[PDB]
């Protein structure tokens, strides 16, 4: 079998990879992508789309479940049933349509996609199931993997995200080790589907990265939903039919769980393929990269999760397309104004830009203003799930530094938050924009009116 | 009873009125508001909040109704029941909380609110149930009323928006004369609640203000939903238990309906109170106003629906606050970049800024690009209801002139569309902003990438 020889070789075919490919095919750089498993990556096959699609079928099961009890809406139904086989078959069709479509556009722009795992040989060649492949620029987009707990190997009963996104039956009591977006999005969805759920988390609170003002609405819904919340506890074992966790000094807890879901973090995928043969500078578990996504070895490039830093899909998609353009001549440098973060928890949290905390750390004097959804008509049409919108701005020129929001159907305000920040808006431009009634985004205009000293509905 | 004497007198206590009040109380102008009926106006009591809240309970009844038939989601329920008394009681609580809150803020900023109808005496005094009231600036915010059909007086069986927002029972077959947002939002909601529905409309198509590219998704859902659509027909009568409509030359149609809902338009409220005693220039059925919302009689001001022009709440709210600031000294002029329009139809249409049509009329050369939701992951998690996002930009400097979108849960993209337009964004700034995955607003970044020549998922 003979040498394939290209200009751009990309290791990995998830978000970062297939968009570095598609734009390099588009820009006309000879490109080849290696992909061990299936295209789209973690996002399309066992992340992004299958989680948000399970969350949706969990929401529709929950909403027809509440109508067995009296509601102020006057709707009543008997016998809500969920046999998750079909929920999963549904989920799988969607993943299918989307991987298919990524092949189509990779064919369309003509990049050669070779399957099998790639063992690196040097910063120029690679061996994929026998055939060597050489290139001028190597782009690594190997991704990330889930951290395993030493006394709690995955296997059967201990599943990770990947298997939680794939039941053939649902648990009687599921325990969730880790109270970050993966644990919470999955825990809430397991509870609405009908399983009992407890979240065990080793810090003060759920979503410990985020302040308590913001995170507090989510906590209250888990507590409303019947999801126990053993904070301050760390997990030490699972004595066959029972889980044991301890709180630091001396606390107990024997939770009889028959499914545990470790969702304790994500590590850069740097091992198992010969990355170690190369002189690459590191940043903990991840490859160090400069603002041009290049490693310490010249024509080697890293993007997405392997570069650690914020581990999200749109970050990878946006580093891929930028690398592609730099190799093709265009002068670029990844300095976004912010990378929007969204958690599809009930309620949803959205953080885009600086939090108050962060603004203080960097030594800024801030106007921080908030407008709640209980004073919002749209929110009330929607049975609310109260939270608020918060704005953070420079007290001297009102240049907005960040945006955070908590509430029902808030995820789509992120588009607005990100673009206002990409443009360099001040509170004034946001406040002085007519926002349409009745929408949840009226709260964004009012949270900016309040910072300025003149809100109308609070 | 004695002369109340103020600086600013406001006739009408709906959106335009109570925000002209609240900001004039805030700015400290002696202010009094007259209000015949109840605060908040048409929006809060018989428009905005009660329609969107009935649409929501119709959505929850429909979604638990579909689960009697097989779904790919695997959820099943028996016996969906809706006795609308409770849906309406629910609706009424929300309207209640919101009117209450408007009183609170009007008390808080100390404006005197006097009830009863006001008969104008001159452009300075008014008589409200006996007591005269004088002032320096008169602001009229009398609103709008629904056009009645001459051979079809309202009464019983012929209801208008106001009574459709208030059943004690639902119709067996409801016919809807008018296929604009009121008729369609209400028709779809009557159908999901379980009533049979036909829309009769005198033009080529549903939402005749809007182009067929955009409006076509809605049409297809009405047709999917079982809502008959007699376009080209005009209504001539209702022979007690049957409706008759004709199509222009000679066509028939005898629809046996036992409820008809005329939703044939909205007229400025200029009559019934002595507005006619004043020298005001007109613009058809509405008061003519300049960019400072002032009438042809100096310290007389008009806002909202009485000024006709686009008949929407956020327009009124934003004219109110601007008048208040002009009277208090600040130099202003209402020239928004656009007034966002939203229809809570299934699917939702959102138009913000220039349509292609409009851009051609004004003689502009345009890039018009579109990105659909079938190529969008978020849309698929959501069972889609496919439509697209469209962008319109100047072919010479890519300055964005407008934004339109059709689809499920699209209403919240309006915040983004409006602010990007208020800032003067070009396609580039939108496209070069990291949008979060998986959201419906990824379609907004891609529709801008496509206009530029380089989209990634289409
Ligand atoms: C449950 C879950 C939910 C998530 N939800 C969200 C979300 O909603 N939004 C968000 O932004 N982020 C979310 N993420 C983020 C996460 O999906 C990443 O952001 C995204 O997958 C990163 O893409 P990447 O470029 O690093 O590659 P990955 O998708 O990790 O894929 C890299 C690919 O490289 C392949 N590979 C690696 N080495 C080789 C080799 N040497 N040879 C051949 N093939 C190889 C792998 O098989 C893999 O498919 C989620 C993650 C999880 C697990
Ligand atoms: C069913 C329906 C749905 C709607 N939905 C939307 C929507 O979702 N979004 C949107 O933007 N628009 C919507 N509208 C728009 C519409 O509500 C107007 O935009 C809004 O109500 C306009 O406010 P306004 O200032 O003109 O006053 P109005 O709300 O019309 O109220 C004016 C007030 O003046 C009072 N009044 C008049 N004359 C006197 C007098 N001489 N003395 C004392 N009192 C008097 C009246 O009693 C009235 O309450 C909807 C309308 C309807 C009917
Ligand atoms: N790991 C990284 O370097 C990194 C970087 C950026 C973003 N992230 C995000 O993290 C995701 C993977 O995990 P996550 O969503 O849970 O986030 P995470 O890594 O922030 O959270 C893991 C949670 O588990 C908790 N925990 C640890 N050990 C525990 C134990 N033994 N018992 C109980 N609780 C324990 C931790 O305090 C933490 O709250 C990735 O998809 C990515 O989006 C990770
Ligand atoms: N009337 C105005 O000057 C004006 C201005 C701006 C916006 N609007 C909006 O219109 C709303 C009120 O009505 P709408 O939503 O139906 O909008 P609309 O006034 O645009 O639509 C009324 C519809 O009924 C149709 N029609 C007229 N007579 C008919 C008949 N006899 N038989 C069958 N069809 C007939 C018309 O073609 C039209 O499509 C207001 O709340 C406002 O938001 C009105």
């Amino acid at each position: 079998q003979q040498t394939i020889q290209t200009t751009l070789l990309i290791i990995g075919g998830g978000p970062g990879g297939y968009v570095a490919a598609i734009r390099a095919g588009q820009l006309g750089i000879p490109t080849v992508l290696v992909e061990g498993q299936a295209l789209g990556g973690t996002c399309l096959n066992i992340g992004c789309i299958p989680s948000k699609a399970l969350i949706h079928v969990a929401e529709q099961f929950h909403q027809a479940s509440r109508f067995t009890e009296p509601s102020p809406l006057g709707i009543s139904v008997a016998s809500p049933r969920l046999d998750i086989g079909q929920s999963v078959a549904w989920k799988d069709g969607i993943v299918d349509r989307l991987t298919t479509g990524v092949a189509a556009l990779l064919k369309k722009h003509g990049v050669k996609v070779v399957h099998g795992w790639a063992k690196v040989l040097d910063g120029k060649q690679v061996e994929v199931d026998g055939q060597r492949i050489q290139c001028e620029h190597l782009l690594l987009a190997t991704g990330s993997s889930s951290v395993e707990l030493p006394m709690l190997p995955l296997g059967g009963p201990v599943i990770s995200s990947t298997e939680a996104l794939a039941p053939k039956a649902l648990p009687q009591h599921l325990v969730v080790v880790g109270g970050g977006y993966i644990g919470l999005e999955l825990g809430i969805a397991y509870r609405k589907l009908g399983a009992q759920v407890s979240v065990v988390e080793a810090r003060e609170r759920i979503l410990p990265t985020y302040d308590s003002e913001l995170t507090a609405p989510v906590a209250e819904s888990l507590k409303k939903l019947g999801i126990a919340l053993h904070l301050g506890h760390s997990v030490e074992g699972y004595e066959n039919g029972c889980l044991l966790a301890n709180d630091g000094k001396g606390g107990q807890l024997r939770l009889e769980a028959d499914r545990v879901l470790v969702a304790v973090g994500r590590r850069p995928r740097t091992k198992g393929f010969n990355l170690e043969c190369l002189d690459l500078k590191m940043n903990g578990a991840a490859i160090a990269i400069d603002e041009r996504c290049q490693t310490s070895m010249h024509n080697v490039w890293a993007i997405g999760d392997v570069a650690g830093e914020p581990m999200l899909a749109h970050r990878a998609m946006a580093q891929g397309e930028m690398v592609a353009e730099i190799i093709a001549g265009k002068a670029r440098r990844f300095e976004p104004a912010a990378i929007a973060a969204v958690c599809f928890t009930d309620p949803e949290v959205v953080v885009v830009g600086k939090t108050p905390e962060q603004a203080s750390q960097q030594g800024l004097d801030c106007i921080v203003a908030q407008f709640p959804f209980a004073a919002n008509g749209r929110a009330m049409s929607l049975e609310s799930k109260s939270g608020f919108v918060r704005v953070v701005a420079r007290r001297d020129n009102h240049l907005i530094l960040g945006w955070q929001a908590v509430g029902v159907a808030v995820s789509e305000l992120s588009t607005a938050f990100a673009q206002s920040l990409e443009m360099g808006a001040c509170l004034e431009d946001v406040a002085g924009t007519i926002h349409a009634h009745p929408t949840l985004g009226e709260a964004v205009q009012e949270a900016a009116l309040r910072a300025l000293g003149h809100a109308l509905h609070i």
